[PDB]
């Protein structure tokens, strides 16, 4: 008996560095297709229909960005928010430092209660071979999978999940997720 089933509303937010893929994560989940040219600073408004555990669910797709008048209709993307997505970027250990140095203390200040999904997205580059000679020049190497999760254990995160956007592989998993969080 699912016909005439109310569904319901959820929101999401996306925070992390910039070009940590936050804007492909959300279109390849919405569209199913990962855009390669002429792709927004921030998706467009978007509320996504997804079916978890027999609810169904419209969940509201918040994307955020870092400069100018995007520094400041961040914070104003808090208010009411059910789950949170954190990303940055497996080819970018230093989008990994600001997940403790920045992006967990802004997330705790203005949603402290809120579930938060760790995505380590571009995980496609992880054995890369060009991504692995650039960070080889500043003796550096795509984070390992153990580093991701023990990120998320230390931020008490609700879980740790790795995506890459371009391949799509682990995207839909991210969302249905972060519905079942939002639904908590
Ligand atoms: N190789 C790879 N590139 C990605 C992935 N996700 C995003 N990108 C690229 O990373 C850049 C930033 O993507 P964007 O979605 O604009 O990042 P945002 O600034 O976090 O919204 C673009 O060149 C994307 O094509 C991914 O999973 N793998
Ligand atoms: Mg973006």
């Amino acid at each position: 008996y699912f016909q005439g089933m109310a569904a319901i509303r959820k929101k999401l937010v996306i925070v992390g560095d910039g070009a940590v893929g936050k804007t492909s994560l959300l279109i390849v989940f919405s569209k199913d297709q990962f855009p390669e040219v002429y792709v927004p600073t921030v998706f467009e408004n978007y509320v996504a229909d997804i079916e978890v555990d027999g609810k169904q669910v419209e969940l509201a797709l918040w994307d955020t960005a870092g400069q100018e008048d995007y520094d400041r209709l961040r914070p104003l993307s808090y208010p009411d928010t059910d789950v949170i997505l954190m990303v940055f970027s497996i080819d970018s250990p230093d989008s990994l430092e600001n997940i403790p140095e920045k992006w967990t203390p802004e997330v705790k200040h203005f949603c402290p209660n809120v579930p938060i999904i760790l995505v380590g997205n571009k995980k496609d580059l992880r054995n890369d071979e060009h991504t692995r000679r650039e960070l080889a020049k500043m003796k550096q190497e795509p984070v390992k999978p153990e580093e991701g999760r023990d990120m998320a254990n230390r931020i008490g995160a609700f879980g740790y999940m790795e995506t890459s956007a371009k391949t799509k592989d682990g995207v839909r998993e991210v969302f249905e997720m972060a519905t079942r969080a939002a639904l908590q």
